């Protein structure tokens, strides 16, 4: 469809004027990390070595960054939470981080708020750098950091381990068919990540991969040389920030009736990276295909919206659309709404 490379366009416009403010990004970050590292806590805090300083989680914003700072400690040991498959307390292997033990767990609640406050003191030496109250978020991210009134950063932080992934992880990055079983290997070589985030709970750890995210967004393909030259343009990447984008306007459309909040682009990546599994030719992404593409993309999450089904793409039993996670009628609510823009050649989009 046309409209589909129109909004696209659009999209490309509005993100061609970011490479000004991403350097005033790097240049807080950079900043921030060289404070973190006067404490004593934090000595080995950085960014993820992603490539990028920032992440966008919203296509719509380009003003919302979102980074994560990684803090390498020594070996880790996690206990489940409640089955949940995710969530987990930390431990350590021997006896630094000393000062945020409970016991023998490791207190999240008292690392992020020594990390807070760090934030506040250092901000207040900066210029034009507000930090506001986004805690609703369950402590990741931790802080949301404003520049000049129109810049937004998300500052999430991260645990890593250099350990093997959790049991929860081994029939999780169904990637063998289309991204090798070698690349599966050495991907799951690489280390976890752990952030703060509660389930009631007031001291759980959640496990996050988006440096194996970005990794499998970035290098996508069958073919190793996807999107390297121009007989091999697919459209993977194109299918996502349509779903993404999709996502957002209804979220933005539908804001005052609280049917749609708990969803969020990590759901349609989830979706998206599932229908890659189901569909891993690079022929079945044809540039030529986009709307028939893109349209099995939509069926797929809508089959996931209606089934209540939607696995988390690491941790299989890790239902993201669980009934506990988000109630079945907000389901109903956004599975109505995609029908209404399918059926309508997508309004949304005009
Ligand atoms: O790493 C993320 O993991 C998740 C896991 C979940 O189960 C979930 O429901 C949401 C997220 C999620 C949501 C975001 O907006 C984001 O920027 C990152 C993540
Ligand atoms: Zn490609």
């Amino acid at each position: 469809a046309s409209k589909l490379r129109a909004v696209l366009e659009k999209l490309k416009l509005s993100r061609d004027d970011i490479s000004t403010a991403a350097g005033m990004v790097k240049g807080v970050v950079d900043h921030l990390l060289l404070r973190l590292k006067c404490d004593s806590a934090f000595r080995g805090v950085g960014l993820l070595n992603t490539g990028s300083y920032y992440e966008h989680v919203k296509i719509s914003a380009p003003n919302e960054f979102d980074v994560m700072f990684k803090l390498e400690v020594p070996r880790i040991q996690l206990e489940e939470y409640s089955n949940t498959r995710a969530y987990y307390f930390v431990k350590f292997k021997r006896n630094p981080l000393s000062q945020f033990l409970e016991g023998e767990i490791l207190s999240a609640s008292k690392m992020l708020s020594k990390f807070r406050k760090i934030i506040k003191e250092e901000i207040n030496d900066i210029k034009d750098t507000d930090v506001i109250m986004k805690r609703k978020r369950g402590g990741s991210p931790a802080v949301t950091l404003l520049i000049s009134e129109k810049i937004s950063v998300d500052i999430t932080l991260a645990l890593e381990s250099k350990s093997s992934w959790p049991a929860s992880t081994q029939e999780g990055l169904r990637i063998q068919n289309w991204l090798s079983a070698k690349v599966r290997k050495q991907l799951r070589l690489k280390p976890f990540y752990l952030v703060p985030k509660h389930a009631f709970q007031e001291e759980t750890w959640r496990l996050s991969f988006s440096h194996i995210e970005k990794e499998i967004l970035n290098n996508h393909g069958k073919s190793k040389t996807c999107c390297e030259n121009k007989e091999e343009k697919c459209c993977r990447k194109d299918c996502l920030k349509l779903m993404k984008y999709l996502l957002e306007q209804l979220k933005e459309r539908f804001k005052d009736e609280e049917h749609l909040d708990k969803f969020s682009s990590y759901h349609v990546k989830t979706a998206f990276f599932h229908v890659c599994t189901q569909n891993p030719q690079d022929s079945q992404w044809d540039r030529k295909d986009l709307g028939l593409c893109f349209d099995n993309c939509v069926t797929y999450f809508l089959q996931c919206l209606r089934t209540e089904k939607l696995e988390n793409y690491f941790i299989p039993e890790f239902n993201l659309f669980s009934s506990n996670l988000i109630d079945k009628r907000s389901k109903e609510f956004l599975t109505k709404q995609i029908e209404y823009e399918r059926n309508n050649e997508f309004p949304v989009f005009d």
